[PDB]
DNA sequence: CCGACGTCGCATCAGC
DNA sequence: GCTGATGCGA
DNA sequence: GTCGG
């Protein structure tokens, strides 16, 4: 709203950071500039004016008043034509062509996806399967589908071994009307810090042909795509899953952490170093008179959090800042 | 002026 | 063959 | 690119 050309031009601007510049900083940067003024509740007029909010600085000031007295950016019209720039820059939408991948495509003239298609064999497993669900992945996922999806994985989950405890996480926990994909935490009394429980919850799902192709797969993370049941119907797109296990005592942060949002986890991160506390994604420990956390302590549920900071539940509902 | 800016698990590469 | 570095996505 | 030490 308000400032979506600007604010779309700082995106633009990052993503060319990210994927052609490879100034993973700069990205940030811009992103930044974008975040704070799509927050900003008014219509903005110069580039003075952008300046005076945090992360807009002297010359994104300059950008934001040459978009507003020609209605685009010189560097930005002309990159978007540049065809090595622009194909590294599509490249990159591809699951696993990152940066480099991307570069090296294009240097030896592979730019589109009918070249990736082309050339399958220069493609790792992961860019195949990006490649393959390239459109699939680039659709967000109604949250009825969402609630479809969950009842499948805890359906299995608990067929495999009751005991496990299974969260999904990410703005679907939020409550959010749509996700981009399914955060899957999942936990096990007889995994601790301390002490194939995720090979066997991938393979059940597997069996029952909800897992359709692999991304990655350890111990701790598996990353992957799976696809709803079709009813006459037209078949779901196939949709990007994550299931992360997590040791037990370290559950209910690790849900924390993964429920968001990301403006959330900063402001209550900061509350927890206010009080004397350093959370992170594992554990939360207590800042001693230096600068030196002890043990992590208990958790075992998510208020056990809030509390050690003296704060009140926040329902997921309302963790977007 | 000049460095910081977030972090980790898994796959694959680079070097030995 | 092994160990550490780099690429990648989240 | 922007911030801050
Ligand atoms: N650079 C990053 C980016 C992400 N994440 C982790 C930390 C986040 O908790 C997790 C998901 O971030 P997300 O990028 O999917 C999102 F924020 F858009 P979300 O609201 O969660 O969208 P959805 O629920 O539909 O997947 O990736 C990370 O660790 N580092
Ligand atoms: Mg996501």
């Amino acid at each position: 709203t308000l400032n979506g050309g600007i604010t779309d031009m700082l995106t633009e601007l990052a993503n060319f950071e990210k994927n052609v510049s490879q100034a993973i900083h700069k990205y940030n940067a811009y992103r930044k500039a974008a975040s704070v003024i799509a927050k900003y509740p008014h219509k903005i007029k110069s580039g003075a004016e952008a300046k005076k909010l945090p992360g807009v600085g002297t010359k994104i000031a300059e950008k934001i008043d040459e978009f507003l007295a020609t209605g685009k950016l010189r560097k930005l019209e002309k990159i978007r034509q540049d065809d090595t720039s622009s194909s590294i820059n599509f490249l990159t939408r591809v699951s696993g062509i990152g940066p480099s991948a991307a570069r090296k495509f294009v240097d030896e003239g592979i730019k589109t996806l009918e070249d990736l298609r082309k050339n399958e064999d220069k493609l790792n497993h992961h860019q195949r399967i990006g490649l393959k669900y390239f459109g699939d992945f680039e659709k967000r996922i109604p949250r009825e589908e969402m609630l479809q999806m969950q009842d499948i994985v805890l359906n299995e989950v608990k067929k495999v071994d009751s005991e496990y405890i299974a969260t999904v996480c990410g703005s679907f926990r939020r409550g959010a009307e749509s996700s981009g994909d399914m955060d899957v935490l999942l936990t096990h009394p007889s995994f601790t810090s301390e002490s194939k429980l995720l090979h066997q919850v991938v393979e059940q799902l597997q069996k029952v042909h909800f897992i359709t192709d692999t991304l990655s797969k350890g111990e701790t993370k598996f990353m992957g795509v799976c696809q709803l049941p079709s009813k006459d119907e037209k078949e779901y797109p196939h949709r990007r899953i994550d299931i992360r296990l997590i040791p037990k005592d370290q559950y209910y942060c690790g849900v924390l952490y993964f429920t968001g949002s990301d403006i959330f986890n900063k402001n209550m991160k900061a509350h927890a170093l206010e009080k004397g506390f350093t959370i992170n994604e594992y554990t939360i420990r207590p800042l001693g008179v230096t600068g030196v956390a002890g043990e992590p302590l208990p958790v075992d549920s998510e208020k056990d959090i809030f509390d050690y900071i003296q704060w009140k539940y926040r329902e997921p509902k309302d963790r977007s800042e």
